[PDB]
């Protein structure tokens, strides 16, 4: 009961349990000293180095010149990074725990130490946002079509080929309520809600960068900067 064009745009997906190996490998292999925080961040940027790469091999996106898809990425990347996130809360994680991008599990009132203040109204509200995900059953179908809405959104502005973006956008829209009432029609009012949630994304990526930012010109941080530093 899919919708040709989600079809094509799962095919774009990256293959998580090697995505996860890579990382894992990068983080511990390639130690020969980092602090907790140091961890967090440098997984963050290997997190971003392949939804990234995700972005410039998938359909639709890769048709744009390289000016545009940096325009494209300059807007969402962090929306990206903590969608990418929030997803892999709803699948994977469970409450009092949080699932990472290496498969490793960690408790949340253990990392409600390890981190400052100002870090856990961040995650907790993330866990707001992957509470109401996940009673409304928020599956990978939709979260592929969040993605590209959050890669192809209208805000952006002074775009070479706007008109594809703005097609995309259209498409993906339509896909998605197409899907979602079809899959899920005794949850009636799904997209609605779904569609909801991508300015509360948009607000705790906004969080996520000025709690960032402090902490680089704070000296706490070792690409990741160099997205927000622009």
């Amino acid at each position: 009961s899919i919708p040709h064009l989600i079809l094509e745009l799962l095919k774009c997906e990256p293959d998580e349990p090697q995505v996860q190996a890579k990382i894992m490998a990068y983080l511990q292999q390639e130690q020969a000293k980092l602090s907790t925080f140091g961890l967090m961040c440098k997984m963050a940027d290997q997190t971003l180095f392949s939804i990234v790469e995700w972005a410039r091999s998938s359909i639709f996106f890769r048709e744009l010149k390289v000016d545009d898809q940096m325009k494209l990425l300059q807007n969402c990347w962090s929306e990206l990074l903590i969608l990418d996130h929030i997803y892999r809360q709803v699948v994977h994680g469970k409450e009092g725990s949080i699932f990472l991008v290496t498969g490793q599990q960690v408790d949340y009132s253990i990392i409600a130490s390890h981190t400052e203040v100002a870090f856990n109204n961040l995650m907790s509200h993330a866990q707001e946002l992957v509470a109401k995900l996940r009673s409304l059953q928020f599956d990978q179908r939709e979260f592929v079509c969040l993605k590209f809405l959050v890669l192809f959104s209208l805000d952006v502005k002074n775009l070479e080929n706007f008109q594809l973006v703005e097609g995309v956008q259209e498409q993906v829209n339509a896909a998605l309520l197409d899907y979602t009432m079809c899959n899920y029609p005794q949850q009636t009012e799904k997209f609605g809600q779904l569609l909801l949630r991508l300015p509360e994304i948009r607000a705790i990526s906004m969080q996520a960068e000025e709690y960032l930012y402090y902490k680089h010109l704070n000296g706490d941080v070792p690409l990741l900067i160099e997205m927000l530093h622009a």
